[PDB]
């Protein structure tokens, strides 16, 4: 599938001063309905291969978050998490939901999503998870050794890293996928970011936005430490947590959330982008969770 294909299945909306773009299964309708959220530096087509295995079951939406997909370039150039969870909130707003939906989401997908269900739990079916934001980094012995990095992207070498050479797109994706992408699917990422300069924006700010404690991002650490505490504690959520193997935070994810009320989990085959390597897996996953939710 093409980025051409799959953007040709999906709507804009205006959201704020923008746009987004998103996919929509069955547009207006109050059945069960789940939300797929991607992370960094990906967009809906990360969810291309999955919502097929859910979509006969479901009404799915897979929102572009700002400055992403094909969604608006924003001129102030500011992609914070509280910049990205303001479109983001207005977005679910503007696509006519029902009253509780399933959040499905991903890398820096689930901290806005886990934001937003901590935010709006009256409106929380369940929540399926995978290589999330599950709570603040303190000590890096509990995590992947990445300080290093997180201090080179965080410097101005990240400037010329991401926003001249595009990083995050030609060095990090395809290092945490285990087959090759085709060119077609490359060039699916690619397409936001096919402009040097600040139309890459979003891929440098996400990783400088990283909660590492007593790394400047406090509002980014108050929010995480918050949903983390009610995550801790909803035995009303029904959590799924797909564990990849051997994925990248998967292994630290497992432990931090090893008391986690009302959470399954399900392993499946790949590293941080495990939709490209285990989508039917996932998809399949995710259909039979959304069954359970009826008990
Ligand atoms: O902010 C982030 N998250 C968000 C996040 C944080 C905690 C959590 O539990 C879940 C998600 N994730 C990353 C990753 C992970 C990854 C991405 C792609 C390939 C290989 C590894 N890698 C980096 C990074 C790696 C090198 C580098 O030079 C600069 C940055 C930043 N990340």
């Amino acid at each position: 599938a093409t980025g051409d294909e799959w953007w040709a299945k999906c709507k804009q909306v205006d959201v704020l001063d923008s746009e987004m773009s998103y996919y929509d299964s069955d547009p207006g309708k109050h059945k069960n309905t789940v939300i797929f959220l991607h992370g960094n530096p990906t967009s809906s087509y990360l969810w291309r291969n999955v919502i097929p295995h859910v979509e006969p079951l479901a009404r799915c939406l897979a929102p572009d978050l700002i400055g992403m997909g094909k969604s608006g370039k924003l001129p102030n150039h500011s992609y914070r998490f509280v910049d990205h969870y303001r479109y983001l909130s207005a977005w679910f707003d503007s696509v006519n939901l029902p009253e509780k939906v399933t959040i499905v989401c991903h890398d820096w997908g689930s901290g806005l999503g886990f934001h937003w269900c901590n935010e709006h739990r009256d409106r929380v079916k369940g929540i399926v998870h995978m290589e999330s934001v599950v709570d603040v980094i303190e000590s890096w012995d509990e995590w992947p050794d990445i300080e290093e990095d997180i201090a080179l992207i965080k410097s101005e070498a990240g400037e010329e890293m991401v926003l001249k050479k595009n990083f995050f797109i030609e060095r990090l994706l395809p290092s945490s996928i285990m087959r090759k992408l085709s060119e077609e699917e490359m060039d699916a990422y690619r397409e936001p970011f096919v402009e040097p300069g600040e139309s890459r924006r979003p891929t440098l700010t996400w990783p400088r936005e990283i909660p590492l404690v007593k790394g400047g991002k406090p509002d980014v650490i108050e929010i995480v430490k918050s949903y983390n505490k009610w995550l801790s504690t909803s035995k009303d959520i029904p959590k799924l947590f797909i564990n990849a193997d051997p994925g990248f935070f998967s292994n630290a994810i497992k432990k931090v959330t090893k008391n986690w009320p009302n959470q399954k989990t399900v392993t499946v085959k790949g590293l941080h982008f495990l939709q490209e390597d285990s989508p039917e897996e996932i998809g399949e996953a995710i259909a039979d969770f959304l069954n359970e939710l009826t008990k």
